[PDB]
């Protein structure tokens, strides 16, 4: 779900997890 009635708002895009530690 996105916006009161939309879509182009959030898509879990743009992120970084290459960082090591786990």
């Amino acid at each position: 779900m996105d916006w009161g009635t939309l879509q182009t708002i959030l898509g879990r895009v743009n992120k970084h997890s290459t960082s090591i530690g786990k």
